[PDB]
């Protein structure tokens, strides 16, 4: 059974019925007063989404182009909040624990995942430090109680190859002990010259039921990326416009192949302990330890040379980082009635502790011709080293009551967080050290009509430690998010279809801002994001499945000291939409065959915060064809062909500023063979 900390419910095709993302306890999506999306394993496989970030491309309120084609980190911009977008990811109910002030952000390979859940808007009441756009919760594959065996292989353009396995089953005749073991090896050249991606990973899991009341699940996840793909950008000047009659190529590499390394090792161990005390009382402990090593060498472009016409100026970043992090969450839940009201009352204590030891290097590199570059001039003039030890501790105590009474579904939550952040500059010996407390709250009310229509309203809050520091090196006050949301969900009690609309108004306060003059930031900035999201899952008779989305987002610097007050953040489309369909033939000659595809639309974006130049809009097309060869008498064998960006559009995905613009992925074609046995 076991509601606490579990999604439960069911999924069919692309549609899940329940989640725990918004509540830390299984709750129908239809009866949850927040916007929640779920991306199923089937959707991930059918769209050939090769990373978490790419899996989100059909979900509303999410921009998946922050660094264009790069696959090194998962950047999920939610409701237009791009800053600290690498810190939006949770895994098995626990913050991933990367350090967004360093190069040590972790990445979870999609092959380990059963599903991806997305919660929109401020959500600190259950999770503590987090961003005002929302957060993403990955659920890993868990042990199965019947023998399961899959082997999978892929080949594609851009030198892509991948082999994986996924084995699961009971170890004892009683089916009380079950294992899963998943492994993978993959590689790609990318679109970019001289670049490699490569990964090897293994994830063992063991689940043991001590009785009907207790389950312990033991988890390991070991991942080695000896190469890190591409993570660079070039000027707007020759991408969004010609530069002396030319455009920089979408395959251009601005670095030095002899001095281009990204080596990331992620070692995780953890456990989940689920204990039913009573039909009333349940308790759960989720734990994860993380230890990672990252080594980086990168020569990158930064603007055009003032003396040499078609050459880009370049610089060098170098890093050796070691991250350690502990995270535990302790939950105790009472479910009980008091006359006509049912209460699901949760109390929790969570604890995060992170240390990141970083040795950073930087310098000046030789200039490079942006067309016809000549590689090999890799000498760096180094600038002064910059070594730090960065520490974070967060303790949270939280309370939530889900109250169902008649057709009303109410949610009430409060959390107190004690946060301590320290940054020891090991080069200079000086130490910044700060401590503070924050209280966050949430209130939701939803009315469930018996035809399956559910209007709701939610008020919800968030906070996050400020990435900036003041006139004394001491970090500014944490940023804060506050959101009003009004929504409507619909599922007809018949259907395997689900439809939602959400309207939102988010304010983020204490954002760092400064006059151009000054060197010190103050926490007087404010950002406002408001808009509309529409999501539709329409599934007809187990052979035609559709998903579609529309997003309207109006985000603005409502208070800024730097000249940009009233401007729109860059990397924030006002309009996005998407539509994906998949058709399976089930009888007749063609049976076993499936055809699918979709289109994604991203509206215009500002290339810069000064709002002087637009990144054009783009529409991308995806397609798939699958065949179950079991129909020719080889059960468990199937093949598929995918093409993302089928028309091979060559475009700029977004820009961070006028200096750094990113190309979108070219056409990506993969062929896959899956063997069950
Ligand atoms: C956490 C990773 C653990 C990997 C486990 C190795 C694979 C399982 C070992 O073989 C299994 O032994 C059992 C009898 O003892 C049988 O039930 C089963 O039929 C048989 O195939
Ligand atoms: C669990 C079993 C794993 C099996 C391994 C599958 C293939 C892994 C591909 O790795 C590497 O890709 C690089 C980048 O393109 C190439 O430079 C290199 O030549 C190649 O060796
Ligand atoms: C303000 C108090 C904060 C809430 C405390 C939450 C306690 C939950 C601790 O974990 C659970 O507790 C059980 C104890 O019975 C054990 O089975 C096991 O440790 C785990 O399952
Ligand atoms: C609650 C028990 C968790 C302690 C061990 C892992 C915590 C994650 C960060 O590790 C760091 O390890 C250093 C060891 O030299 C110490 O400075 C200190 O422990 C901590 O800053
Ligand atoms: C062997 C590793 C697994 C251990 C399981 C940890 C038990 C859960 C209680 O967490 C504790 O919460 C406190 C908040 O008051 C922190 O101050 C303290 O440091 C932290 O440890
Ligand atoms: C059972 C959970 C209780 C909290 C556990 C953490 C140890 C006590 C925290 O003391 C300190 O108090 C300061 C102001 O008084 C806060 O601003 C700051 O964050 C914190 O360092
Ligand atoms: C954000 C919206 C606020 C909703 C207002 C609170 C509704 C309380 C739940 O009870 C409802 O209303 C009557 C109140 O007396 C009851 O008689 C009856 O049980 C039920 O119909
Ligand atoms: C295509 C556009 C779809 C619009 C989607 C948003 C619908 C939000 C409804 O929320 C409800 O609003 C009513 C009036 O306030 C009240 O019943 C209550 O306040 C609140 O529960
Ligand atoms: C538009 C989507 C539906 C939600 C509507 C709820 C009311 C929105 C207004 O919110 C408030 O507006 C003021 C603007 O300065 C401030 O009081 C504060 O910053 C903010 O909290
Ligand atoms: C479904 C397709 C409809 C497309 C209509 C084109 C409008 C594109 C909107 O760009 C936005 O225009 C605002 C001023 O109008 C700027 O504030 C905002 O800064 C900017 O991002
Ligand atoms: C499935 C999404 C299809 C939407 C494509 C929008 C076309 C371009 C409108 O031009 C904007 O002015
Ligand atoms: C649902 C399946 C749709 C199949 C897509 C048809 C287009 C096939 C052509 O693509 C190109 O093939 C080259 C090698 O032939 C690659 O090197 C190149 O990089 C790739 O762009
Ligand atoms: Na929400
Ligand atoms: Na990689």
């Amino acid at each position: 059974v076991f509601a606490l900390g579990n999604n439960l419910g069911s999924t069919d095709g692309y549609l899940a019925t329940h989640s725990q993302i918004a509540t830390k306890t299984s709750k129908p999506l239809l009866e949850t007063s927040q916007t929640v999306s779920v991306i199923t394993r089937e959707q991930i496989d059918d769209t050939a989404s090769k990373t978490v970030q790419q899996a989100m491309r059909y979900t509303p309120g999410i921009f998946t182009g922050q660094v264009g084609a790069s696959n090194r980190y998962d950047y999920v911009v939610m409701r237009g909040f791009a800053d600290n977008s690498v810190d939006n990811i949770y895994l098995d109910g626990l913050k991933a624990m990367g350090d967004s002030g360093t190069f040590s952000s972790m990445q979870v390979d999609p092959y380990f995942l059963e599903r991806i859940d997305v919660l929109k808007g401020p959500s600190s009441v259950l999770y503590g430090r987090s961003l005002p756009g929302g957060l993403v919760a990955l659920t890993s594959k868990k042990p199965l109680y019947e023998d399961y065996r899959q082997i999978t292989g892929s080949i594609g353009n851009m030198g892509q190859k991948e082999m994986g396995f996924d084995f699961s089953g009971p170890l004892d005749e009683e089916k009380r002990i079950a294992y899963r073991l998943i492994g993978l090896g993959k590689g790609s050249d990318t679109q970019f010259d001289h670049v490699k991606e490569e990964r090897y990973a293994i994830a063992p899991t063991l689940a043991i039921d001590f009785s009907d009341d207790t389950t312990l699940t033991l988890q390991g996840y070991l991942q080695h990326d000896p190469n890190g793909g591409y993570h660079g950008g070039v000027p707007a000047d020759g991408t969004l416009s010609h530069h002396n009659g030319r455009h920089i190529s979408r395959e251009f590499f601005d670095g030095e192949p002899s001095k281009d390394d990204f080596d990331r090792t992620q070692r995780m161990f953890g456990y989940q302990l689920e204990h039913r005390i009573d039909d009333v009382w349940s308790a759960r402990q989720n734990f994860r330890y993380l230890d990672s090593d990252v080594d980086l060498s990168q020569v990158y472009a930064y603007g055009w040379s003032a003396s040499e016409p078609n050459k880009l100026n370049r610089y060098f970043s170098g890093a050796r980082e070691h991250l350690q992090a502990y995270i535990v969450d302790n939950m105790l839940q009472a479910e009980f009635a008091t006359g006509a009201a049912r209460h699901t009352l949760l109390t929790g204590l969570d604890y995060q502790r992170r240390r990141t030891v970083v040795d950073w290097r930087s310098g000046s590199a030789s200039a490079l011709d942006a067309f016809n570059p000549v590689y090999g001039d890799d000498a760096i003039s180094y600038f002064p080293d910059d070594n730090h030890t960065r520490r974070l501790e967060q303790t949270g105590v939280y309370l939530q009551d889900l109250i169902d009474i008649d057709q009303w579904r109410f949610s009430l939550g409060l959390r107190q967080d004690w946060v301590s952040v320290t940054d020891k500059n090991r080069s200079t010996g000086s130490k910044a050290d700060d401590d503070w407390e924050k209280f966050t709250g949430r209130i939701g009310a939803l009315y469930l009509f018996d035809n399956g229509l559910a209007p709701y309203v939610s008020y919800s809050e968030s906070f996050n430690p400020n990435a900036y520091s003041d006139a004394s090196g001491t970090p500014l006050a944490p940023t804060e998010g506050k959101q009003w949301e009004l929504g409507l969900k619909f599922q007809a009690p018949g259907s395997n279809s689900f439809y939602t609309a959400s309207l939102f108004h988010i304010t983020q306060e204490n954002v760092a801002s400064k006059e151009p003059q000054d060197n010190f930031y103050t926490s007087v900035g404010e950002v406002r994001s408001q808009g509309l999201e529409l999501e539709a899952h329409t599934q007809l008779s187990d052979n035609l499945k559709l998903l579609g989305s529309y997003t309207y987002t109006d985000i603005t610097y409502t208070k800024s000291l730097d000249g940009n007050q009233g401007h729109t953040p860059n990397q924030a489309p006002k309009h996005m939409a998407s539509l994906w369909a998949d058709y399976a033939f089930d009888a007749g000659p063609l049976s076993g065959l499936s055809i699918g595809g979709g289109a994604r639309y991203v509206g215009e974006t500002w290339a810069d915060k000064e709002n002087t130049l637009r990144v054009p809009d783009y529409t991308l097309v995806d397609a798939r064809i699958g065949y179950d060869l079991g129909k020719l008498g080889l059960k468990g064998l199937d093949v598929s062909l995918n093409a993302n960006n089928l028309l091979d559009k060559d475009y700029v995905a977004s820009c961070y500023s006028l200096d750094f613009c990113y190309f979108g992925e070219k056409r990506n074609v993969t062929a896959t063979v899956n063997y069950q046995f």
